[PDB]
């Protein structure tokens, strides 16, 4: 099954198998000729630059570009012997990278399966035909004589260097042609060899900024890209054009009239899809419908075109051995007769795994890559990685994210403030890029001042002429019309499980006949080079002098800010601010006694100023205002000059917009019914086929009014975030250049004293402004949805309205004419479920689909995941909302990181720091106020000593809430008891109080992680429910509305003991009330097998301290009787307390157990796996003896064989082997260990057997037997052991 990947140097001598010289498709004929090398089966490397349709001066910098991003050119890259074996070596690192995830291995073998069809839509009807470019290169081969021999092979990929531009890859299908026209064989369903122009060190970067998730200590920052993923982005275009589903229509083109407009090149659909994620949805959902319906013609024809073959220009070529592999490529069917023909539930699962499986963002989660959230995220220049081939900054299985050098966590290994080795800033005469110039008329204090902004600073508007308008035309119903779907998309994880279970289907002998036919055509090379820049003249300050005016000078000089922005733009050492506070102190000329005071003050002003949100009552669904916005960006009404708010009151969001596009729709056409020939059975097919068709139009009207918003509005809100960071931090500079300069002025005694504190507080200036980006990030996400949910889609529902009106008219006029056929009983029950369906609107969704009922019962999984509001999920060290409507999540510097039952844990200690806050999206912003919900967590508390229930007993603190004023819900804790409290906005309170049970040892609220459940009916109770069990509960009925804060804060408040702490993994909201047979399959779905867990829940980790306690015989300590000798079970000591209602068996007596594995590698885990072969040692006396059982030795009934720790009597063989294991008793915390001989025979799970050794007294002695696998359904048994570690949550009294 695994993926052979070749390795080769460059020198290595030429094969003919591996290392041949070949003549590449756009030079057949021609005999020129390149040493290529086979890097895995049909995909060839070839280095050299793809210089196919070039000239030479293509490849020097040119001044400027027409469009797009920055572009690198040098012409001496890939010149050399030495240069070549590099970037050979370079790429064989690459894929060996793809290849080691399985997700990698997965795509790269479906593209070597894909394998082109040997003709296309102009080659022979009854024949397969070899002999075209497009499938076949040729290769020239030596004997022992020196005389040459002219073959050909067949291939998928051909992998060149860079063309021209060296940071931007190519991926293109061999173009025919035919009648002087262009054909494209991987367009229509055939395929063709595709070729790569790709280049590992020069990558692109990206940033932090719009990021809805945020940490406080990683801050914002910019990345750089991993090759592995540039590479595999290509590959996914490789695998479109090889299935032949190659899309080139309905392209996205940017409007270019305007200064603020981006130029770029057009966004194929292509890019999009590759791409993935939300941006996919600027193609509209009919458009998708298209292009499925265009590729199932496409495969039809070749099912038609493949039945006819009986012949091949070849005479090798096997007919019957293609027939196959083409029927299993495009899973075609037989019919009865022979011929082949397309099963079209097959053809979708196809056609949805090929577009929308693999995407650039789904595989940089299995690869831990991280990645740009949208298309439109803003580029930086592009970085250099000189040291690809170096193992300490970039190996094979971890890329730059390397964990042992404390890369991995936040994507550390990508970031370019922390990773200053991994690369180099890219050398200067090569980079080139679109600026467009900006000219203002001045008046003299010559005749103008001009600034240059780059492209990469603009907006991209969509055209109008991008969006289709099918929707809006006329549409026939019929008896014979079918269902579209409304869902195109499929799971990375599903390709998975497919890829694994698929078996293998070897390819034939990929060398045939030369190639003779055809003429090369090589596409020309579309330059992107200018020679001159786009001048802009207009009078009146844009946005671009307002940040251009914010801008500080590189010389070590006094500065002033000012509020006047024709001033700084003049004036090198004047600055534009929109801080009054901090104008003032910073201009003032610093005291000389009392400087700290002065810098302190600096802060506090800064602080104030930054930090200020506000509200806007008829703006009801944006929860965040800020109102400096319109001063630093100069977006202001006329009246309203320094009043932003009221400008916002009287507009609305519309005042943000650069652009303010047409909302207007135009008439959706009403329904029409061509059914004349009418039976009774063909007219209620007729009826519902009608109404679907109605169900399609809001759904794709909906979904086109969102496709829209995409390119034309949000693209607008997300760059007034970039506007907002840059312009927050333009302030920043300044006030650190004013510090700088009044430090180096001042003259006083401790001036080498407070200078670190001085540092420290310039630091809290960039932590004060990312929490200002924030505010501002909200806002943008809430005004951009704002726009799209009420102006935008009120608009498509008045259509839709008149749509629904004048199609009722159309269906019940069609039901007059052939009302007669059952009339009495069919024609009013029928009428009676129209006049319910066209009465209800049906919703407009932004994220995900509020369905909080779901067909009764469908599925408990369905149920859980389609009823699921909220999800807190630890990837990398970062926690962020998964449920699908995408909250914000901030995590504060203190909030730590701890293990969790399945991955990581939220740890928060007692100061104000240690929070986790969510901010609610406002689609789930008041699902809490009349409706039913549940709340769901992982938790874990350290057992309350004797000492501290005495202290703090009475004192009640609050872990989790969404309280405000004071109305909401809240997790508190309050000595040993566990408490859900529930408040409406009248101040009435409903409350659970859970008395936790006296032995802790067996307690909820004693060091162990628990899952707890809380549900809310609003017509009955709440009941409280611990590890899928009910525990408590209390009524709810006769309760208000209730309004909660915004925020769900994580958070110890209002707790007294400074030593406190708590941990709470998977936090999770339904917006419903489970019932107990759900609630079980949720706690269940998180107890996975793969590792095995201590007594405390926590993974079972190698080279750690553990005191073994039998789950059967829970009071009892394992005890040596001697060293080389048994072990046996001995009563452990308690505690007892009377007053305080607790008692419990003590810990941390007996044997100290130590697991390592029996076969070392290299492995940077520590964690125990399943399956895991290990060696178990006693530590007596700070040494280690092995656990083992001696050759023949002493047993009870002959089968269960006496334990040994540390034997070594001179001859006799001891087996030692055990395997770690988990079979049996899923929710409780234990572990079995199977024991093994020499010769891998099982000696027996471990256990206890009652008896007696010489004289000692009768005790319960450590055996292995194998009887215990006739009983593993057994309540109890005594092979299941609990691993107990020494704990800070768990301290004897
Ligand atoms: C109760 C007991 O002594 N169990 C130990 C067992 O002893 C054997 C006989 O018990 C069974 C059993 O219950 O497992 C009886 C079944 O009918 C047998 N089933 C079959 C053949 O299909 C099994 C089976 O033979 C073995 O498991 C082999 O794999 O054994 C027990 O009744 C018998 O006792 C008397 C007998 O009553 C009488 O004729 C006369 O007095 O002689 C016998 C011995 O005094 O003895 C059988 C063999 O000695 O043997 C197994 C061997 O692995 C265990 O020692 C088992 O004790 C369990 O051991 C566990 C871990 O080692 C753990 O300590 C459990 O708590 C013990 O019950
Ligand atoms: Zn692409």
């Amino acid at each position: 099954m695994p993926i052979t990947i070749n390795n080769f140097r460059y020198s290595d001598p030429v094969n003919n198998d591996t290392i041949i010289m070949m003549e590449p498709p756009y030079c057949k004929g021609l005999d020129i000729y390149y040493k290529a090398f086979k890097i895995t089966d049909r995909i060839w490397i070839v280095p050299e630059r793809y210089e196919f349709g070039t000239k030479p001066e293509d490849f020097n910098p040119p001044s400027s570009l027409i469009e797009g991003a920055s572009e690198y050119y040098d012409p001496n890259y890939l010149r050399t012997d030495s240069d070549k074996d590099r970037f050979l070596q370079t790429m064989v690192k690459l894929f060996n990278r793809i290849k080691n995830n399985v997700a990698g291995e997965a795509l790269l073998d479906k593209i070597i399966n894909a394998i082109p069809y040997l003709g296309n839509s102009y080659s022979l009807l009854d024949k397969f035909d070899t002999n075209s470019n497009s499938v076949s290169f040729n290769l020239l081969e030596q004997d022992p004589s020196g005389a040459t021999t002219k073959s050909a092979m067949l291939t998928n990929l051909i992998i060149f260097g860079p063309g021209p531009v060296l940071n931007k890859n190519e991926v293109r299908g061999i173009v025919l042609r035919v009648d002087n026209k262009n054909y494209f064989p991987c367009r229509d369903g055939f395929g063709s060899i595709m070729q790569m122009a790709f280049c590992p060190e020069y990558v692109p970067t990206f940033d932090n900024v719009i990021e809805n998730i945020t940490s406080l200590t990683i801050g914002k920052s910019k990345y750089f890209q991993d090759p592995a993923l540039l590479l595999m982005h290509e590959l996914i275009h490789v695998l479109h054009g090889l299935y032949g589903m190659q899309v080139s229509s309905h392209e996205i083109i940017p409007s270019k009239q305007e200064i603020y407009m981006q130029h770029t090149y057009p966004i194929s659909a292509e890019e999009l899809f590759t791409f993935g994620g939300q941006d996919a949805n600027l193609i509209s959902i009919d458009i998708k419908n298209d292009l499925y319906e265009k590729t199932l013609n496409d495969y039809k024809a070749i099912a038609n075109k493949l039945s006819q073959v009986t012949s091949c220009n070849d005479p090798n070529i096997d007919i019957d051995s293609y027939k196959q592999i083409y029927q299993q490529k495009y899973q075609f069917d037989k019919d009865s007769n022979g011929q082949y023909i397309v099963n079209e539930d097959k053809f979708q699962i196809l056609y949805n795994s090929i577009m929308y499986g693999f995407t650039e963002i789904e595989l940089g989660k299995k690869f831990n890559i991280k990645t740009a959230l949208s298309f439109f995220s803003m580029n930086h220049d592009p970085v250099k990685i000189p040291n690809l081939l170096d193992d300490t900054i970039y190996n094979d299985t971890e890329g730059f994210n390397i964990e042992s050098k404390d890369l991995k966590s936040e994507y550390k290994g990508q970031n370019m403030r922390v990773n200053t080795n991994a690369f180099r800033n890219v050398d200067g005469s090569g980079l080139v890029s679109k600026l467009i110039g900006l000219c203002k008329k001045i008046i003299p204090p010559g005749g103008e001042l001009c600034i240059k902004i780059k492209n990469e600073d603009l907006t991209f508007i969509a055209e109008k002429n991008s969006f289709s308008e099918e929707p809006f035309q006329d549409e026939i119903v019929s008896y014979n019309t079918k269902n579209k779907p409304l869902n195109f998309n499929y799971s990375l994880d599903k390709i998975i499980v497919d890829y694994n279970l698929q078996s293998k289907i070897t390819l034939p002998n990929d060398r045939t006949t030369p190639v003779t036919k055809g003429i090369p055509y090589a596409p020309e090379y579309k330059s992107n080079a200018a020679s001159t820049i786009e001048i802009h003249n207009i009078d009146d300050n844009t946005i671009y002098q307002y940040l251009y005016a914010q801008k500080s000078p590189t010389t070590l000089q006094r500065i002033t800010m000012t509020n006047s922005v024709d001033d700084a733009l003049i004036n090198s050492t004047k600055i534009y601010s929109y801080f009054p506070s901090v104008i003032s102190k910073v201009n003032q000329g610093a005291q000389g006694i009392l400087f700290l005071q002065w810098v302190r003050d600096i802060i506090d002003d800064f602080t104030n100023e930054s930090s200020q949100k506000t509200t806007i009552d008829k703006i009801s669904d944006v929860s965040t205002i800020v109102p400096y916005i319109g001063p630093a960006l100069n977006i202001v009404k006329q009246g309203y000059e320094g009043n932003f708010i009221g400008a916002l009151e009287t507009t609305g969001v519309v005042l943000l917009l650069e652009y303010i596009p047409e909302i207007t729709l135009p008439v959706i056409a009403a329904l029409s019914i061509a059914e004349s020939s009418t039976q009774k059975e063909k007219i209620i097919k007729t009826i519902d086929n009608f109404l679907e068709k109605r169900y399609e139009k809001w759904i794709e009207v909906y979904k086109l009014v969102k496709a829209k918003w995409l390119g034309t509005v949000n693209t607008q809100f997300q760059k007034r975030s970039y506007q907002m960071y840059r312009s927050l931090e333009y302030q920043v500079d300044a006030i650190k250049k004013i510090i700088d300069y009044e430090y180096k002025i001042y003259s006083g005694p401790d001036k080498e004293q407070i200078a670190d504190e001085i540092n420290n507080l310039k630091n809290k200036l960039e932590e004060k402004a990312n929490k200002a980006m924030i505010n501002i990030n909200i806002f943008m996400r809430e005004s951009s949805r704002s726009f799209l949910v009420n102006q935008m889609i009120n608009e498509a529902k008045k259509q839709l309205l008149e749509f629904d009106t004048q199609s009722k008219n159309i269906l019940m006029q069609y039901i007059k004419a052939n009302s007669k056929f059952i009339g009495i009983t069919e024609l009013k029950k029928l009428e009676s479920k129209i006049n319910k369906v066209f009465s209800t609107p049906i919703p407009f969704s932004y994220s995900k689909n509020l369905d909080c009922w779901v067909d009764n019962e469908e599925d408990i999984d369905v149920i859980l995941k389609k009823s699921t509001i909220l999800n807190l999920d630890i990837n990398n060290d970062i926690i962020s909302d998964i449920s699908g409507f995408n909250s914000s999540v901030i995590t504060y510097p203190d909030a730590q990181l701890v293990p969790g039952i399945n991955g990581k844990a939220i740890h928060l200690v007692n100061n104000e720091s240690s929070e986790v806050i969510v901010h609610k999206a406002m689609d789930i912003e008041y699902n809490d106020m009349f409706n039913n919900f549940t709340v769901s967590f992982w938790l874990r508390v350290p057992k309350v000593s004797a000492s501290h229930l005495e202290q703090y007993g009475t004192n009640e603190y609050s872990i989790i809430s969404s309280m405000k004023i004071g109305s909401g819900w809240s997790v508190s804790l309050k000595g040993n008891n566990l408490i859900w409290t529930l408040k409406d906005s009248a101040g009435e309170v409903r409350q659970i109080t859970f008395r936790d049970l006296p032995d802790k040892f067996n307690a909820y609220l004693a060091n162990k992680w628990v899952f707890i459940t809380i549900t809310n009916d609003r017509l009955s109770s709440a009941n409280l429910y611990i590890n899928g069990v009910l525990m408590g509960s209390a009524e709810i009925t006769g309760l208000g509305a209730i309004r909660e804060d915004n925020n769900i804060t994580l958070k110890l408040d209002r707790c007294n003991n400074n030593n406190q702490y708590v941990s709470i993994d998977k936090f999770r909201i339904f917006c419903k009330a489970l019932n107990p047979k759900e609630i079980e399959k949720l706690y269940t779905s998180y107890l996975s097998i793969t590792f095995l867990r201590d007594f405390w829940g926590n993974p079972l980790r190698y080279d750690t301290e553990y005191y073994l306690i039998p789950v059967a015989s829970s009071s009892k300590d394992v005890q040596l009787k001697n060293i080389t000798d048994y072990m046996y079970l001995t009563n452990a000591p308690s505690y007892t307390n009377g007053k305080l209602n607790i008692y419990y068996r003590r810990l941390y007596n007996g044997l100290k157990f130590i697991i390592k594995r029996y076969t070392p590698n290299n492995e940077i885990d520590s964690f125990v796996k399943s399956g895991d072969f290990i060696k178990l040692y006693v530590s007596y006396n700070n040494n280690e003896h092995i656990v083992g059982y001696p050759k023949d030795g002493n047993a009870f009934n002959n089968l269960d064989r006496i334990l040994r720790v540390g034997y070594n009597a001179p001859g006799i063989p001891l087996y030692k082997k055990m395997e770690a294991v988990k079979l049996r008793d899923l929710k409780t915390y234990s572990v079995q260990l199977k024991l093994y001989d020499d010769k891998n025979a099982s000696l027996g799970l471990v256990g206890t057997h009652n008896g007696q050794i010489g004289n000692d007294p009768n005790r319960d002695i450590l055996i292995a037997s194998n009887w215990y696998f006739n009983h593993l359904k057994d309540k109890i048994l005594g092979c299941d052991w609990y691993f107990v570690p020494t704990d800070e949550g768990w301290t004897n009294d």
